[PDB]
């Protein structure tokens, strides 16, 4: 559903933004939930119209450009597989 998919997003950028605010490394608990966070969205058989009506797809470029660098390679390979569904 398009509510868990913005739940899991909100989730994810709770979770990065502490990270970058609280100045957490890689081993902090924040990237591990951001990190899980993600991950779940991966499962997600997301649409070309349910990216449009969430813009979860382009709020997420975002973490694909956070400080953290296990954030932004899992971001970015969330961003990868997305892509090859959506198109």
């Amino acid at each position: 559903m398009e509510s868990d998919l913005i739940d899991l997003f909100e989730g994810a950028k709770k979770a990065a933004d502490a990270a970058a605010l609280d100045g957490v490394t890689s081993s902090g608990p924040e990237v591990s939930q951001c990190i899980d966070a993600l991950k779940q969205l991966k499962k997600f058989p997301v649409t070309y119209d349910t990216l449009v009506a969430t813009q979860v797809g382009k709020k997420l470029r975002s973490l694909a450009k956070h400080p953290v660098e296990d954030i932004k390679s899992v971001a970015t390979d969330l961003l990868e597989i997305w892509k090859k569904v959506v198109i």
